[PDB]
């Protein structure tokens, strides 16, 4: 399974870090990190962004349009935008593929490949909601990171693993990352 | 400030508990708890629902339409639906005021009083998103509990206090519940 | 009163200069100037852009996302985009917060803070008009600089002071910058 | 070139006066002045409205439906509504041809003749914007008088000549009324 | 508090009379009465319309566009159209400010001032309902005079005072004009 | 059968004259003639408008809102607007009942009585077509006078009788005014 | 000027006959006649359809897709569908180019050439009106044959010449076929 | 894999010929050729249409509704309409299953089977674009034959093989028909 | 004839090269090449981008907003975006004039000058199709490079000359670049 993981400049890049490590030995992972996300990884995770780069089977710069990912002639199974900034949510919904992340999302939509986006914002305004609705109407899986608590998390890590486990659920990847509802 | 806190049957009732206690001595709080939320409080917080009832200046049953809240002739400043189930999100968006919670939301909209809803679901489908968009277009503040991490939470409690602090921000209530972006 | 003044690359930056000086001692003013507007200030006002920078209580670069303004956790009262380019009008209407100006407009909309935009173009096409209509429908005050003449302006300065006085009117700031209709 | 100039009751009738005199010897000009505009000409230009009447090759009263203009069987090249009141903008957008001005605009639309409207209002509300969008979508040129300043106006007259020069530009009439962008 | 009371030609002008007298010493009231409403006041209240004129701090004729109210440069707090004819409901919804009443409603919408309309008709058709929906979507308070009976009215006067008390409620004016729901 | 015949200022008032005389002894006919139609009757039929007035069982001035027709409490079976000007088509579609004709059309729609309109214009623009579509969607019978020729008309009179016969067909009135398709 | 005249199966083919003869020596006319129109020409004009065929510079069968007209690579100035059946109005509006007539209309729309349609039906339903509105919105000239009477027609021929003269007006062809409004 | 290949009357039937031969020994292919496409195969490929018929595992006439394909009770995996005429694009988008091709497309949509359409036209008008948008919104893969050149085609054959290879890509059929982007 | 040729980063820049050379001595050509297109010219045409620069009467950098083209006060006859990337298609449709190419397209739309766009993508998704539909609805000529084969191309060059000949057709430029349908 070939999964494109796209990190954009919004709070909660810890979700992307955890997803990348639970995917390490279970899927071919291509990684793209926007310039804004590089600064957020540094600020929120107190590690340099290149530390995230090594958890993927391949990495491409967000401005490297000569990447093989930038064409529908090349194939992949799924895209995960985690977290998804409001800027990138807008670009995906309107087709403004000015970087590699939005280009591979636009490719996923035209080639009918699975597209998961995790918009992180609070509150949402009507522009965010309409951009999400449009993409959901086109078959994208709109999945803002909204933890539940029926698994009774004991720490931050339990919350992160719930969100990531649900992402793997949507990807069709079996996991036991969280205590499910039936316990 | 008179605030109506409405707890519906969705995961994350811990947000409602924390909001009620930080509001205890700062606002007149009226509380409504749906039957489904009573079971979720018991399951997720391992306390009986009547323990939540005592944190409010007033309580009304979700089926008590003779409550003073059930009429626009009586006044309040804000409604907070936390967490907001998809069922109640649907009812508010379509005006199906079959219980007291949806009735006071419908009152808030016709009387132009502040309405905050916190829909808790993951992923969202297009029905959820359109119901949220409609309500946001009418002036409701659509605020799913989506924690950020730039405050670097050290525990579950730091995550809950971020979400609740943002709710107080929207209510216009000064608080220091979380480390803000400028630190 | 904390007002964010955003200057974008469209003709009529003299409006922004006049607004900044009548606001100098009456409000806490944060200023953002886009790169395009820096060139227009130089071309139309024959002064370097840093001369405008000093009229504000604070300045932030349009690419400084680490500015405190870039988060809803921090507070302000109003945003004024003067003048508003068609590019920035598009970005605000579609949520493409790729710079600090659009990000604080998007924040204003989600946090329900006052947003004033002054699109400067002639003629308008249907894309401009639909972008303005959408934002007006969301509660933004869409205010292209369209001077009136019932005050009988004697010079360019009287025209600029009419437009700026109307902006202060919308902000709720008492002023006598122009001869009102009742004279 | 036969141009219908329609003056309605909104501020800025000086634009109509200047347009009429630069058109004097370059086009066959038919003029209509609404009753409200007659009062505004008097108040803003301190001249009687009949002084404007003499600058046209023909004049018709706004209630003279027996005018030849009131039928599509008769021909013209363009209509200019300057300035355009919000009332007349509404009437044109909804087809309420209760006077000669709106009737010749409705004729222009059905006969596919050029229609220019210059709505003068500040701010615009959503009703104005939707009425303009509808007309722009039908091929009308929606042109609120929004002066630019890259020509560095030295006086009110330079501002008026910029707006009027742009109107002549849209009409296809060569002019040197303003210093263009390339200088 | 400066309130514009606008009486249009629909049945139920008794509501406007009662509102004007309960507002007499509690707000600065400007009054406009349409020609049709003058005849309805005479027919339904068996008093000459000038008897209503004296209950206001100021009066303006519906055709007096030189009134200070006819410009956004002048300020007011709220407009109440009571009762609102279907003709005037249409004009407000479509922006056809052909008289002073609709002009001050259009001003209220562009200046974001409170607008209350009380359309009186039975039944409503789809044109009425869409005109009301549009205005409600723009933030107007659409308030047809629909008395309730939980206050157990003993006479016509109790019904009129309920409707008027609710109008004062929306205006933010404290009153005891009716027995509220909580009794 | 009580039929309201409304003549508005558009070409083809001969249709209204012929309809009124074929209805003379077969239905109770109430007649309203707009001021514009009075001039068109004079110009196109070379007879004074009062000659048309005598063919009806009752006549009311277009500004006589005290007419019994102006209330839904009074009853009628059908309204025929023949011919229908574009101005009146607009007013009916938008609910702008500023005269008795549009008021009785609006009454017909709310009371669910039969409404026939015969818009006379050529070509139609998109505003006309949308106004007709809206009214047709509400159940009005939109019937521009478009003669057919399968009856092989020998003179103008045969064309007028075809159009009028079709109107009687829609009214449910048996007639032999034209040679039907089956001959 | 190269004009495509398309006759479809609706009443009023006399309009097409008259248009073809007034165009004989003033434009290059290509003619297409549908099978249904061939029967209507015979029934309504009591002449064989081949009599109409000779009035054109070229004729093509409605099923001859190898005609040069059937490609946008070949050029023409205008299409006139007279009369336009409801079936063909539907096909044009929905793009169902199953014959040569609809194909050249679809070509006219993609190549931005003038398209005139004359739908003949009475009354219209909402399907007709929406099909006309869509085409008018795309720039087609929607022109049902609706004669006026201000020219005071003395016979059927005067009515036919009014309609045809208006068609030539829209085509930009000078004519004196009817007494215009200014007489 | 059972694939229905449908050839309609538009230029570029060479794409259908090439697709049929690369599919010969890799899938069960059912073929339908419209009458118009039979003429285009003859004109553009200078071979009789029956030469194309032999490349399929089964053939059915476009009017043979007794074909097993004409019912959803029978199964297939994918439909490819190559090339897709504007007429057939319209019929599919509107559900006008008047032949076997459109019927199996309508079946594919109701049974949720893969539907690929390749509309061939240049330019497109708004009717084409809306018909494509509607079908794309329903899950059809809208794929006009638009060759790329990053594979550096050396001849017409390289262009045809790129388009066909992309079709096989969408079908999930591995192929090396073109030099992919990563070379 | 002044034509703006805009090359954006999509496959098929050979179309732009061929169009520029057939336009060399027949029109005043202004050229803009985006940074992405510069790389694609190098990769697909194996020539440096400056080789394309010399075929135009003028060249401007895509970031040179001080170019005379960047203002509506300066005039041109037509814009051709060939090829049009999905990113630039999005920007034009939404008005995001962040570079000179989109700015001159936005100018073309407001000044009602001819705009031709040639989006190159396969397949299209619903975002592409809606962006094209919107622009086509505004009067842009949406012309993806979709070659036909009725001219029986013998080589790649014949395909390129068909597409370019059709572009000249839309521009109103006589050419014999391809064998037309009538041969
Ligand atoms: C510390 C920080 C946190 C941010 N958090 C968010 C966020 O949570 N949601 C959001 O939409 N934007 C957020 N932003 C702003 C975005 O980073 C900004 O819009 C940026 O342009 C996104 O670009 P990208 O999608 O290419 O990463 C944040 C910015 C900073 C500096
Ligand atoms: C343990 C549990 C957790 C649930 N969590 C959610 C949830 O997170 N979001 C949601 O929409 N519904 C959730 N539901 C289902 C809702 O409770 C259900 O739709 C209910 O009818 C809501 O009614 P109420 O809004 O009146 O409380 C949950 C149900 C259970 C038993
Ligand atoms: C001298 C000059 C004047 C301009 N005037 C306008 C204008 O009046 N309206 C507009 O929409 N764009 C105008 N532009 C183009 C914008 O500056 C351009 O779209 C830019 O990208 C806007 O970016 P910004 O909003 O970040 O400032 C002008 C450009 C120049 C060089
Ligand atoms: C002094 C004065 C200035 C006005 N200015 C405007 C204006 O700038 N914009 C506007 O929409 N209406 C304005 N109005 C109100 C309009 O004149 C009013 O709506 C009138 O009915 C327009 O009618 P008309 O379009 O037939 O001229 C103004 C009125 C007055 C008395
Ligand atoms: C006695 C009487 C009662 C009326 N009642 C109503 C009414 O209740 N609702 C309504 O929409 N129109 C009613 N009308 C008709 C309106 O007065 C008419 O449409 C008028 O043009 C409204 O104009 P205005 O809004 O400027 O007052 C009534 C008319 C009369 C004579
Ligand atoms: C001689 C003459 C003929 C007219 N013919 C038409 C017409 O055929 N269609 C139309 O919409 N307006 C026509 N008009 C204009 C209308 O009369 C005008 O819009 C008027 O305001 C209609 O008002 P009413 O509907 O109250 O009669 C004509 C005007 C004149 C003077
Ligand atoms: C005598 C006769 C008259 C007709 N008149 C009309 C008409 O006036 N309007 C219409 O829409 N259809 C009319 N029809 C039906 C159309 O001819 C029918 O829908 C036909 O399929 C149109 O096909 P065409 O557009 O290819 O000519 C008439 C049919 C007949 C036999
Ligand atoms: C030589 C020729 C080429 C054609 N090319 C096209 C084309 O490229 N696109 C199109 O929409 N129609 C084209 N047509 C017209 C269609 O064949 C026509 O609309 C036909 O009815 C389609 O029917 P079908 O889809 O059942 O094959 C062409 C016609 C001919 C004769
Ligand atoms: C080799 C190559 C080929 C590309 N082909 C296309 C294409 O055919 N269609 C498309 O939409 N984008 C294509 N792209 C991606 C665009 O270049 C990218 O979205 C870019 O940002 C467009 O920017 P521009 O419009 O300013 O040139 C291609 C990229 C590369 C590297």
């Amino acid at each position: 399974m070939k999964i494109i993981v796209c990190i954009t400049g919004a709070s909660g890049v810890i979700y992307a870090k955890r997803l990348l490590e639970v995917l390490k030995d279970r899927a071919e992972v291509n990684l793209i990190i926007s310039n804004s996300a590089k600064k957020i990884i540094k600020e929120e995770l107190d590690i340099d962004w290149k530390e995230i780069k090594k958890l993927a089977t391949d990495y491409y710069e967000n401005d490297d349009f000569f990447s093989p990912l930038a064409s529908g002639s090349n194939k992949f199974d799924a895209v995960v935008v985690v977290p998804c900034s409001m800027k990138t949510l807008s670009a995906i919904a309107n087709g403004y593929s000015a970087n590699l992340i939005v280009r591979v999302c636009d490719i996923a939509l035209k080639e009918r490949r699975k597209l998961i986006i995790m918009p992180r914002e609070m509150p949402f305004n009507s522009i965010h909601l309409e951009n999400m609705l449009k993409l959901s109407n086109l078959g994208a899986i709109v999945m803002p990171p909204i933890p539940a608590f029926y698994n009774k998390p004991k720490n931050v890590n339990d919350i992160i693993n719930f969100v990531v486990g649900r992402v793997l659920d949507i990807l069709g990847i079996d996991n036991s990352l969280f205590k499910r509802w039936g316990t």
